């Protein structure tokens, strides 16, 4: 048999700030280089395997042979200089303990669970849009609505007092502050942990329907520990703001493509399906996030991943799999059943998925039918996008409307 090379060379993935919603050039190359590539990220040390195919991504994220707990030991090559989740956060937990934790709050995040805050959220959103409308056209949609709304929704769901929403925002953005935007990210985390530790123990150690109350109850019943409860609460709190960045890309996109905006304006009933297609297409993050370690040797597409090897999956690349989504780069609100993985896959799939779709749907209705002829106040490429960040998205979204 002819001797051939199955292991591709390590490709350095330097931190680059991509304009708007353009797809990452490097990722594109990795995708065509092969199903299983190897990469080197800005921080950490060494390399890690990278799986970009929709089928292999589902495998690596839904297989017990790959774990999260083992990532804490060494320091896998990564984007952020620090690790976002705490030692016992669900992010770093594996099935046994992980299943126990996710179970404690799953009821609050199902389609039926979030639909309960539907009307209430709609009200909070109308207040924010009403204030933007009252202040006069010239406005930053992100500062006026995209940031405030998601913050208020997750704080109300978590049971965080309105007076502390400002603190939640500051810490979250420092922890996700490109992580390399500084190093107070670690301090930010500590302060967030301390905050939820108090909240979960403070009063919430009784009745309530909010998540910290539910967690307080579970800790009280010895079902989960306080550290587990806190790590999960913090990840949920930071995750809540992901809608700010994502919807920001949604509106920049919509306002950049009149045909897409016109279709949603005239057909409010197709909005749910459209948003889901937008969720598939939108490049939610820079590079990759949290790897998994091979707990034993595993062969993927003719490549042997050795036990101890770190492996990343790219949900963004999986969402562009030509075999799963024909004409991947094309935005088709009709697109067949499109099983996108923007909300992840496997046990760690995003508990906030349904809430994010609910928030995006409420936002689309309000922004399109509540604001008369809203449009970018500047040329599409002039819209600033977060420089140095984990979750891509507008730095600010300058808009104006027919009113004034
Ligand atoms: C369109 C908005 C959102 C997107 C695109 C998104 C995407 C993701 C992705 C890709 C993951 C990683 C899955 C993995 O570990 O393989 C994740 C995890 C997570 N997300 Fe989201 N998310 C969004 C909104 C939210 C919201 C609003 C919340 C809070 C209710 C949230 C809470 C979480 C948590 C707690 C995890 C960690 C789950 C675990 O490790 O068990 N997410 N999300
Ligand atoms: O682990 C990841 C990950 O690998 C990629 C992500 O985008 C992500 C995210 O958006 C939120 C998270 O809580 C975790 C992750
Ligand atoms: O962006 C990342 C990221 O790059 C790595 C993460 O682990 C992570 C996370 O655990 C939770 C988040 O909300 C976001 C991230």
């Amino acid at each position: 048999e002819t001797i051939s090379q199955a292991v591709p060379p390590v490709r350095d993935w330097p931190a680059v700030d991509l304009p708007g919603s353009d797809f990452d050039p490097v990722l594109t190359e990795l995708m065509r280089e092969g199903p299983v590539t190897r990469i080197s990220l800005p921080n950490g040390e060494g390399w890690a395997w990278l799986v970009t195919r929709h089928d292999d991504v589902r495998l690596v994220t839904n297989d017990p042979r790959f774990g999260r707990e083992a990532v804490m030991d060494r320091q896998v090559t990564r984007l952020a200089p620090h690790f976002i989740p705490a030692r016992g956060a669900v992010g770093f937990l594996d099935p046994p303990d992980h299943t126990r934790l996710r179970r404690s709050v799953a009821a609050a995040f199902t389609a039926r669970g979030v639909e309960r805050v539907r009307e209430r959220s709609r009200g909070m959103l109308d207040e924010l849009v009403d204030a933007m409308l009252r202040a006069g056209p010239p406005a930053d949609l992100t500062e006026a609505v995209l940031s405030p709304f998601p913050i208020a929704v997750i704080c109300e769901l978590m049971g965080v007092p309105a007076t502390d929403r400002h603190s939640m925002h500051t810490w979250t953005q420092l922890i996700l502050s490109s992580s390399h935007g500084a190093e107070v990210s670690e301090r930010a985390k500590n302060e967030m942990n301390a905050y939820f530790s108090d909240l979960i123990g403070l009063r919430s150690d009784s009745a309530g329907e909010d998540v910290t109350s539910l967690l307080g109850a579970a800790v009280g019943r010895d079902e989960i520990t306080l550290s587990e409860a806190v790590g999960l609460a913090v990840l949920l709190q930071i995750g809540g703001e992901a809608v700010t960045n994502n919807s920001g890309q949604m509106f920049h996109l919509l306002l950049s493509r009149p045909e897409l905006a016109e279709r949603l304006r005239s057909e409010p009933e197709i909005r749910p399906r459209a948003i889901d297609e937008l969720l598939r297409w939108i490049p939610h993050r820079n590079a990759v996030g949290l790897s998994r370690i091979a707990l034993e040797d595993v062969e993927i597409k003719g490549v042997r991943i050795r036990a101890g090897d770190a492996v990343y999956v790219s949900y963004l690349a999986a969402n562009r799999d030509p075999e799963v989504f024909p004409d991947p780069d094309r935005i088709d609100f009709e697109r067949s059943p499109n099983p996108h993985v923007s909300f992840g896959f496997g046990p760690h799939y995003c508990p906030g998925g349904m809430l994010a779709r609910l928030e995006s749907e409420l936002l689309v209705d309000a922004v399109l039918d509540r604001v008369p002829g809203l449009k970018l106040a500047v040329a599409p490429e002039d819209v600033p996008f977060k420089k140095g960040a984990l979750i891509r998205g507008p730095e600010a979204l300058p808009v104006t409307w027919a009113a004034a």
